[PDB]
């Protein structure tokens, strides 16, 4: 993530830039990726001044071709947050991949919710054990997010609880629009400090409740922005979807199918996933987060 | 194709010419095809000097008549990368035709994505089997491009994978504009080495809010450039359009349109809706881990 | 069409004339119609030698008054290529008139393209059935011309296909200028052998893509040259225009409005046309060319 | 008008005179009006012999003063072919005035063409209704002259059509020059029989590349000849100019200018922009299958 | 103006004189000014008889020296026709001066034509209001003279229109020669009745159309004759020249430059003019002739 | 100068003499210079009586030799009215020389007219500043003489205007002949009072048709008379010739020729083309409301 401050060169003022922040951009990436028009329309950005930026950011953020093999290197040298279950990680190839969206879907109470939570912490863990050493943005749509249940997990991984929670940004989205108003405001934040993973749970449900078509745009438009944020900040996005489901599949590179196992075990497939192989395997749920049987 | 470097003659300097590269042109063809105006506008190009070029390129690239039959031959001798499915090829009259744009459209996950990959490889395949022996330019707008899934395909057709991949230019476009800034940088490439197919997936990002009228208009300016490059380089351009002026700007500018619908399981239907020569007719194909294929 | 060779008399040498060919002229008509200046500027044509030509051609090509009624005779004794649809011909008064431009316009895929093709063949047909026994110059701007689809049509009319195609001059125009560079080079040809009809499709579209004013001159200038060629060689020019549109109307004597009928039928008007009466009527499209329902 | 044949007197031979025809002149008027020089230049015309002519024609055609009022009478007694539309005539103060050139200009398809046709016939109409009882000279530069469309008009005014048509000299000019070579041949005609109006449509072909300065200059040399013939023969000259020095060479040399704009449907507006006598004022007219008319 | 009849004395017969009229002369002035030779060549005028005339007229028409100051008196006691615009007259020192040529020049349609017309009437007006109580000779070269537009002006000044027009001699000059054949015939007339002003409009234009040198003589020769006529009859000559231009300046004592103002106003300078001061000022044009804004 | 009245002695009567005035002579000089014949022809002049005159005038006006140097002095002591422009005077070696004719020629409006005016006044100016203290004879052929424009000049040099003007004899000549009839009447004047310069503008009216040979010849007979008067009276003769034998009759008979060309704005070039003493050399001057001057 290249802060915008690095674009203050060869004629760009922290004041021009400032006009970008309040405009929406929050990283070279932003600029770089931002459409030309979208800079022209910022009051005060000169059609010439705009070209000076795009040109600059483009020097700090790769906007170029690369052999396809060459691509594949830069991709795999990516950090992998951990589930908490050997059997599960082993199936994910180490764990939830960052830079990309990863969709968790299944029937109610099949052990999705439960995993985000865990993940919501193992993303604070030291790279060597599994984590990502970054904070966490947790977007909760339903209303089921209770912090209380995280201590028990943090503990398992050793982390001053009341401190580990101060390490988690919580948002309750009340309407599908809102759910995007936030994404912006969460960049302003992934800008200031360093996060390791975002979790929207559940991307959908707010979209049913509160035509289709229209809906089906709003949604996409979201899955995109999320995607972006992953490119923009290197985080790991995890989205749950409880049984439109394409619009996600599309923009989600890892899909993970959960089924209700026996008692408190839970089966779970890797259904369609670029590199990985279609293999199910069992995991389970305790009082301290996901884990092995 | 004829590199611009060949126009450096009888007065034309590599410095004149460079003024043409940064202008847009990247092949004799380009110059040739280029309207007159379009050269005079170039800062530095003398109304006389321009005449000197248009006249030179025209000597290196035809643009004259030919009998119709004479024409129809040339058209058959022309390459056609292959889908991977007899039933499908058989429908396309052998495969995706080069020199023209070919549009693959349908609802999400109906088999388009899958195809481009395959096609992404079959373009490196020897003419006799089905390929084009050329590299491949792939412009990815969504972000769902993962190379890993090409080995399995390459293997299917026998090719040192970590070698085939080094045989594929990948670009992820982040903004409607950029999607265009690339095309140009991609000519500078198809100039240096020889490519067989271009794939933009999906062009219809041009419609995202990153008015209508305007957007409808960019999507043309693009589709045209694309088409151009197909003229310029002989390649084969394949564009997906995902349903989820609009579908028209397409319709007009594309030469072959192919609609995809979700079959039962991993089978997938697919019509040849609208296409000059070809007859309207659907058929089924299917999807596996090493790429498209028959059922 | 009086070949230029007939001007080799009373002091004109095949060598003077030759200096005309490479200059542009390709028929007495050419000369006759050619401006005085335009001969003077040919290097080697003597202001006296020039007058000797103009004077001569003028003896072979009528450049004179005629009662207006008298005109009307020489006009109607003109050959008429056929559409392939009784209902359609019947509306055109027999079919597309030669010597004049005839504009086919309508919305995309309303059965224009389809007709040129047909026409592109019925112009090889024997006068008694409908045709013009001449070849065909087909200028295609778009890129949609596929010969393959002509056999099926030729067949319908009986014509050694691979032979009927050898009977069609194909040009792909890449830039509006080019589109005129050709017209010249197509005279050199309508000079050598005998053609029955020209088809530029679509005169416009290359003019939008690749100010107005300037454009609006270039265009006219074209519609003119076409017109000329019709006077010069007696052919039939057919131009499609897909929905500046005046510049054509003006220089086009027959205008024919196509609308999309039901299924594969296609309605079509005779909108403004000298002699004929404003009457619509339906036709249709098959695999072997235009035809009746 | 006074045919040259009348100058064959007191020495002047039909052979002297013929030397004047092939020179340009075709009427006493011509000779009369002709500058002196312009006769001396004629190979064969003796500085003395010329004096003998200028002196003779001047006896057959006045060119002297007259009171102004005396003048203004003559001007009213003068014919005025009619448009076909009360509203329009009423605007032109009765119709197109003879003896002068009258310019009809406007964008393509704004009703000019249409008018000339009508006018092309109303000039054969009996003075009492509106006509001029004369034939018509029509010089067509474009190629859009189709007689067929005159019957319908002739009929409207009652005239054996295949008879009215034989009452119209048609010329298609193919080159700027030729347009002039004709005017002369057209005098030889207006000499033999009696014509009522000339129509060149459109004079402004004189501007096509079949420099400017030069072209601007020819368009005058022409407009003047035209004007001349109006003097020479009493006719009425009507020129269209299609928009699509230039519009000035016009402006100066034309006596009545009329601008046409496209009304709603088949109605058509039309101003009297600039004209000695007449007042600036627009009005609407309209177009049908048998020619101009009111709405 | 001394009529020739006054030379019938001490041996001159109305018959000798008659031989002068048909010869060209039309006033003592004529004779007086006429070259000796030009009387000798009149068939019947005796080299002695000729001297008897020259000698006589010279007694009726001043042909002598005068102090220069003395001149200046006889000049200013001259009548001044009026423009119709206070601002304009005020700039002309009362209006167009008589006895002398006054050139009106400017670009097409800059309000020249329009003024002659007016002037063409205010020269019938009673000396006390502005006019000259004389008739008007109007030589029109172009063809733009329509009497109709004069009533409206005459009216403004009160004058039986159909009567005021009977008070104007109109000539249409078709060739530069002609334009002088007239001048003579207009003397025969300014001889019979009394005129107040001549207007040739435009002295030039007929001279371009229908070498230079030759031209440039013919012209001068004219501007002279006009001048003369002004001496000969006391009239006011007004000539328009629309933008050789020296040949006029020279023989024109008042030059007046017109420029196109805004709407229907018209600016106008007094560019070089003996007595007067170089001062521009605005006037305007209506339906009843020149006038003030 | 010596008035003829002085010859009334030893027999010569004012009546003899009058017979000489009406004959042409108006000064001893005249008589003196007069060829013998030219007196014998005078009706009344006895071959003996004439001898008595020629002998008397010769006593009052020299006509004998003098050394050359002796001559060249006299020539410097001689007056020179002034142009009004240092640069110009400096070119004429002080100004327009008296005793000789000085020709000012050039295209219309090139500054000649302007000059004569000025000169028309500077001739009334005190010797010490530049003038000649004499009146001025101005013969105007064109008709463009307006006094009004002399005040402004007179003022420039300080002179009660309505007084300076009464110090200028104006003649408008209407016919080639008359132009001559005047010269004579103008001697009767330069006899009575003392004048400093004569100005005929423009002599070359002598060429208007109010043959050639003849006209060429009159223009001399004139130029000579002029020259004469310069002998006779000491004045300074200035003639303009406007371009618009001919230019030769001039050339031969004029002593100083000055060519004028139109400078930029109101500046004006002017060469000393051909003149005995003076060197060929141009220079610039300029024109204002109070007469000639420097730039």
């Amino acid at each position: 993530m290249v802060p915008i401050e690095k674009l203050q060169v060869n004629g760009i003022t922290m004041a021009d830039v400032k006009k970008l922040r309040e405009s929406g951009l929050h990283t070279a990436e932003a600029v770089a990726y931002a459409p030309r028009k979208d800079l022209l329309e910022i009051k005060g950005i000169s059609e010439a001044k705009a070209d000076k930026l795009l040109n600059e950011a483009a020097r700090l953020v790769p906007m170029g071709f690369v052999t396809a093999a060459d691509f594949h290197m830069r991709r795999s040298e990516l950090i992998c947050l951990t589930t908490g279950s050997k059997n599960l990680d082993t199936l994910l190839g180490g764990g939830v991949e960052t830079g990309s969206i990863t969709e968790l879907f299944g029937e109610f109470r099949t052990g999705k919710s439960q995993l985000c939570h865990t993940l919501a912490v193992t993303c604070q863990i030291p790279l060597d054990i599994g984590g990502g050493e970054g904070k966490c943005l947790y977007i909760d749509t339903e209303g089921t997010f209770r912090p209380v249940r995280l201590v028990s997990i943090a503990q398992r991984f050793g982390l001053d609880p009341d401190d580990a929670l101060n390490n988690v940004a919580y948002a309750r989205a009340y309407n599908a629009d809102h759910q995007l108003r936030l994404l912006d405001a969460a960049a302003q934040m992934m800008s200031e400090s360093r996060f390791s993973l975002i979790v929207v749970d559940s991307v959908m449900a707010l979209y049913r409740t509160d035509e289709l078509s229209a809906r089906q745009m709003h949604l996409a438009k979201f899955m995109r922005a999320l995607q972006r944020l992953a490119d923009q900040f290197g985080v790991a996005v995890v989205v749950t979807n409880q049984v439109g489901g394409n619009i996600m599949a599309h923009s989600s590179t890892t899909r993970l199918g959960f089924k209700k196992g026996k008692g408190c075990q839970r089966l779970c497939k890797v259904v369609d996933s670029p590199c990985l192989p279609e293999a199910e395997c069992v995991f389970a749920i305790y009082e301290d987060g996901v884990g092995d049987p």
